[PDB]
């Protein structure tokens, strides 16, 4: 394992810098040669690849998005796409690479392994929606959490002292997980997710009673995944009148610099990466399962859902907010 | 279990006042009465006890420290002394006391269940420190580390711009917890815990190697247990010439909002307090071990340290800092 390659790749996860920091320093440490690679696998395509030092990633711990770039590049679904970026690879001696990603990004490292046994790959899971089989955080959504929190903060904090209702959409893409800590966070009425079947009607009966009691600056909170907050006012809007503030906080939740769980979950993830790739492992995503820094196959990765929305959290949400 | 009371003790942490939201909510919920004590135990000396209502607690999850107060009160020791408290509890019909600090605290608690089988008695842990046996974090912890990153940007962002040196006095009282996910989270050169054995003249040679290249704004991070910012700074300047900016974080350390890390963790045990009342167990505290909700008994919380410093992650900070 005599050089290593990194790349960040798909939407900006908090964190993404502190893990490719902590991916060349480990490496350097272990007198390992590691190149960057820029603008994802866009740049692996167009051999955007450079030798980073120990002084690339000063100043970065504590940076938001990525420095190398990322993009998305759907052409690396095809077989002779990847070739090239293979072949940029391997003129280099690179021996591993590391993605920093979600899992459409694991996707691309499986192919890599797959189609080149001379390099390992391993992935790093970057992204805010904690929806990465085998890890139960990711990297960012610690992050992306207290962004919401303070989003909802000045929402409020602006508003009219007679606003009754904040409908606030939050990120999370198919995974309800953003939206229920953040929910429970802010003490919503309500929160609205995939994993659970959505009842309008008793949603609204609840809003309608605490503006009944006088209740003034309620919060309903939608992860964009179950629907977006203009249709949820929408379909409010079909028993109580209500449409206070439709709110869509958008990529900003994406933004912004790591808070400390974000920084350390992603240097012990670089690291982890490193020494991993010094011991000859391949095809595996690397992660925190109960509290313990794990390994997993791209394979078991990609084989299921491997564990349940926490109903019981929300029941205890829901609880707190009567 | 049909009385709760509930109450703060020890120095204020973030997150007391969601882990107060939650147990009085999940106790009403439950058509439970439950009574705030206010002051600590001396308020429950005082008969500082007063019921409260679903609205006692709105508007509370976000505020920092404790609206029950906190106080010291050493002649809680005294087994003569918590006769009074007994009393003031059982008068009212309170069958459950739910505590909420840190180690000290626990320690009235199981005097309370010894001295009287008819108030089952559960701990919360709500400390900074991260110093309770058998939970993983306890809560307040995430908040101090960020307080503590926010603190280290705004004296580099108001520093000299020459100003080579930071050596930084974080809380933890006797565990290292605090400043080492710190030192790693703000890419600290060294950090100085009562886990590690300190060695200065290793530590004023890596000060002076990269003040020698030219490097600024460099941090020694320092926790309380292990010394002070200052008789760092002095037995430093034993080797080489230094003091550049100590600095002692303190009790703010102690304040502002909980994170959403520590809002959700506050909750999520003091929902469970509740539930564990109504099992009817006794002399336990709760937590999060393995990244599962878990009651531990007193004697074994009291029994030894349960696991250890992560010196591995001491390594990680020390190899990334290089
Ligand atoms: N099935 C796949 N095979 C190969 N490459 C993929 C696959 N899915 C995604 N990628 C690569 O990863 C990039 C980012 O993936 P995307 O799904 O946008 O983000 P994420 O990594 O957050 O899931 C894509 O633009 C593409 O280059
Ligand atoms: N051994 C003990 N027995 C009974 N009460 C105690 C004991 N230790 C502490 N306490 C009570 O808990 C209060 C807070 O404890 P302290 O040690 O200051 O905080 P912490 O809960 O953070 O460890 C003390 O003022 C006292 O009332």
């Amino acid at each position: 394992m005599k050089k290593i390659a990194v790349l960040t790749s798909g939407g900006d996860s908090p964190g993404m810098n502190a893990a490719v920091r902590a991916v060349v320093r480990t490496a350097i440490y272990n007198e390992i040669e590691v190149y960057g690679v820029y603008h994802g696998y866009q740049g692996l395509l167009n051999d955007d690849i450079h030798k980073l030092e120990l002084g690339s990633v000063g100043d970065t711990i504590q940076r938001g998005g990525t420095f190398l770039y990322s993009a998305r590049c759907p052409e690396f679904k095809e077989q002779e796409v990847r070739k090239v970026a293979i072949e940029n690879l391997r003129k280099r001696g690179i021996e591993g690479l590391v993605v920093i990603g979600g899992d459409g990004s694991y996707r691309g490292a499986q192919r890599i392994s797959e189609e080149c046994k001379e390099i390992q790959t391993i992935g790093i899971p970057g992204t805010i929606d904690n929806d990465i089989n085998g890890t139960d955080f990711t990297i960012g959504f610690d992050t992306a959490l207290n962004t919401i929190i303070g989003l909802v903060d000045k929402i409020r904090d602006t508003a009219s002292s007679h606003a009754r209702t904040f409908i606030i959409e939050a990120m999370g893409r198919d995974c309800g997980d953003l939206a229920l800590w953040a929910g429970l966070s802010v003490g919503a009425e309500t929160i609205v997710v995939p994993e659970v079947k959505t009842d309008i009607k008793e949603i609204a009966d609840k809003i309608e009673q605490g503006i009944k009691r006088g209740k003034k600056h309620s919060i309903v909170l939608v992860a964009e995944g179950c629907m977006t907050a203009q249709d949820c006012q929408k379909e409010l809007s079909q028993y109580i009148n209500v449409d206070n503030r439709v709110s869509v906080l958008g990529h900003v939740q994406r933004g912004g610099s790591p808070t400390g769980a974000d920084r350390v979950l992603a240097s012990r993830l670089g690291g982890y990466a490193v020494d991993l790739l010094m011991q000859g492992e391949t095809a595996k995503g690397v992660g925190i399962k109960n509290n313990k820094i794990v390994a997993t196959s791209f394979d078991e990765i990609f084989d299921g859902k491997d564990h349940k929305f926490d109903y019981s959290l929300y029941e205890l949400a829901n609880k707190l907010s009567i």
